[PDB]
């Protein structure tokens, strides 16, 4: 799929590769996800929460 992050159209696999594992695999074994814009959302803020403000993103 194609995901929204920081205004830019990406794709999700890409995204879900750059991502910090244990975050990752908290997410989703902590709930069922709508779709995979719910999930980068909710790892945005989880990733900022977890690296002290960093803004996750892909380039």
């Amino acid at each position: 799929s194609k995901v929204t992050l920081n205004g830019q159209q990406i794709d999700f696999d890409a995204a879900v590769n750059l991502m910090d594992a244990e975050l990752r695999e908290e997410l989703h074994s902590a709930q069922e996800w709508t779709n995979d814009q719910e999930f980068l959302d909710a790892y945005v803020q989880a990733h900022a929460a977890k690296f002290d403000g960093e803004e996750f993103q892909v380039a």
